[PDB]
């Protein structure tokens, strides 16, 4: 019931995405206004971009910026459940979401569902739940993927995820943020400059930054060293 603490001011980069999401935010902040105005918002937004680019974080920031609940679920989990259970769970998800107007329902790993009885049954239920939305339903469904081209076309038809928003690799601030988060718990030498590390890793995604630190940690750990140095980070980079 408590909206996330994360807001747009906490999201580095994604400047274009934020612009395109302004409309969703304003709707979530005052759904009654858009209803009375007879306006019409998507209700289905797909964030497109590579893994470790901050897609989930941004979606959470939308709920935070609008100070509205952020209800999460995983397409992966749904499909892992017994045949029919994933569908039943999809059903439970939207029934619960409807008791919290307005809100954001975020389906993680939509690829698992949109890309086998389990998957199909889960997908058909999601399709039905989305078509089941009335123009008055104060719900915005968000999802994320990097391969929108191999996604079941049905998920992109009008009334569903008919709004896509590109999310590129993190900018220098995004990378620094990712690096600082993953550096927690790792002993760094005084000469370690995470800000410089971010500047010198343009194009890197969350996974690369994570393996860079882990690989630096392993080197220092293997050589029996007590602290990770800037050189270790530079060596682990490639
Ligand atoms: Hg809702
Ligand atoms: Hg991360």
């Amino acid at each position: 019931t408590e909206a996330p603490k994360v807001t747009f001011k906490d999201v580095a980069g994604a400047e274009e995405a934020k612009e395109e999401l302004k409309e969703i935010v304003e709707f979530l902040k005052n759904p009654s206004r858009f209803h009375e105005m007879g306006a019409r918002i998507p209700k289905g937004v797909l964030l497109v971009g590579p893994p470790g680019v901050g897609k989930t974080h941004l979606a959470r920031a939308v709920a935070g910026e609008a100070r509205v609940p952020f209800i999460t679920a995983s397409g992966s989990d749904f499909v892992e459940m017994f045949v029919g259970v994933g569908a039943a769970r999809v059903r439970d998800l939207f029934e619960t979401a409807k008791r919290h107007a307005p809100c954001i329902v975020f389906i993680d790993e939509i690829d698992a569902v949109g890309r086998n009885d389990e998957r199909e049954q889960t997908l058909n239920q999601l399709l039905v739940e989305m078509d089941g939305f009335e123009k008055d339903t104060a719900i915005v469904v968000m999802a994320a993927t990097n391969r929108p081209d191999i996604l079941d076309p049905a998920l992109l038809r009008p009334g569903r995820f008919d709004r896509q928003i590109a999310i590129d690799a993190p900018d220098v601030k995004g990378r620094e943020q990712i690096l600082r988060i993953h550096a927690r718990g790792k002993p760094l030498a005084e000469d370690v400059d995470l800000a410089l590390l971010a500047k010198r890793t343009p194009g890197f995604v969350g996974a690369d930054l994570e393996n860079l630190l882990n690989e630096a940690a392993l080197l220092a750990a293997r050589e029996g060293r007590r602290k990770i140095t800037m050189k270790d980070l530079e060596e682990a980079a490639s």
